[PDB]
RNA sequence: UGUAAAUA
């Protein structure tokens, strides 16, 4: 019988085994459960540099076979820990050929989040010219969206151009990846990560279909991101248009949480905006803010209002909504929606 | 009363 049968029958018989013991063993080893956990318990315990050399040459050998099992790929991914610096250049060697496809492989994909998370940035570089060959498609996937969400994340701005350029393709590409449950991904980190000639294009490619982006499932945080990371010129548009729209933007599911976006991370004179549209006169109808009151969604940007707000905007706020209180009382769960607020109206 | 993610 072979180590690994011999192992696994008593782990206890050889609690004496070693890593240089396992010589042409590696693979089956690391493609066991029981064998790749000693192979890394050994590797992150053990103080001789020697030891962790002598199964390199075989990883290297076998890294095709590793990086895309479920118990291989975490040995793999111990050589690209800080500690092993010496081994990250032939590590990269020994997968560049195939990261185009790794990156869109549920385990081969960890390898790559962790190389990026660790390695020197002629490395880094030298992964992202693989992934610049299917970048399109692999911002869409499931896998590949981690990936490219880390190389923005730990890569120089200026080594992802090529990425934000993928986003400015085409005219619809900002739109398709905003509305996309894994793109969407991709972008939110270039907003939070890239600089303002990159971000720039990018969200004015999003202000071109902003109300259809606002109210989408996943869009509606790559808005929230603009609101965040975007200037002020870009906050005011956005304001600007929400104010303007304030029912309707209120009123949808997802298009909500914008307004509430707007109201944690705006100026007093973007709140001042938001207030004035809601309690605008309306000659023949109720103020607008008492109608969101009503609402599914709108009674939550109502609260939001009132917890965000100076005094002197929930002054406006107050003699606005208390005549309707009763009307207000009566409507679906009326009763709870101004409980919440009692603490303003006491 | 209302929204999001790949490993043993
Ligand atoms: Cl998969």
């Amino acid at each position: 019988d072979d180590l690994l049968t011999r192992y696994r029958a008593n782990p206890a018989m050889m609690k004496n085994l070693k890593l240089s013991d396992i010589r042409g063993a590696l693979l089956k080893f690391a493609k066991d459960q029981v064998g790749s956990r000693f192979i890394q318990q050994e590797l992150a315990s053990s103080k001789d540099r020697f030891e962790k050399d002598s199964i390199f040459d075989e990883v290297v050998s076998n890294a095709d076979e590793l990086v895309d099992d479920i118990f291989g790929n975490y040995v793999v991914q111990k050589f690209f820990e800080y500690g092993e610096e010496r081994h990250w250049a032939r590590l990269v060697d020994a997968i560049i050929d195939r990261v185009p496809e790794y990156a869109f492989q549920m385990y081969a994909c960890r390898v790559l989040q962790k190389a990026l998370e660790k390695i020197n940035e002629p490395l880094q570089i030298k992964i992202l010219s693989q992934i610049r060959h299917v970048i399109h498609r692999c911002m869409k996937d499931q896998n590949g969206c981690r990936v490219v969400q880390k190389a923005i994340e730990k890569v120089s701005p200026q080594y992802v151009q090529f990425i934000v350029d993928t986003l400015l393709e085409s005219s619809n590409t900002i739109y398709e990846m905003s509305v996309d449950p894994y793109g969407c991904r991709v972008v939110q980190r270039c907003l939070e990560h890239c600089s303002p000639s990159q971000t720039k294009p990018v969200i004015g490619q999003i202000h071109k279909r902003f109300d259809e982006i606002a109210n989408n499932q996943y869009g509606n945080y790559v808005v929230q991101h603009v609101i965040e990371h975007g200037s002020e010129e870009d906050r005011m548009v956005i304001v600007t248009r929400v104010s303007n729209n304030l029912f309707e933007f209120a009123t949808h599911k997802y298009s909500s949480n914008v307004i509430e976006k707007c109201l944690e991370q705006g100026a007093v004179y973007h709140k001042s905006m938001i207030v004035g549209a809601a309690c605008h006169h309306q000659e023949g109808s109720v103020p607008i803010v008492v109608q969101m009151m009503k609402d599914q969604y709108a009674n939550y940007v109502v609260q939001k209002m009132f917890d965000q707000v100076t005094s002197e905007q929930r002054r406006e706020l107050i003699l606005t909504v208390r005549p309707h209180i009763p009307v207000l009382r009566q409507f679906p769960h009326g009763k709870h929606i101004l409980a919440k607020l009692e603490k303003y109206f006491q």
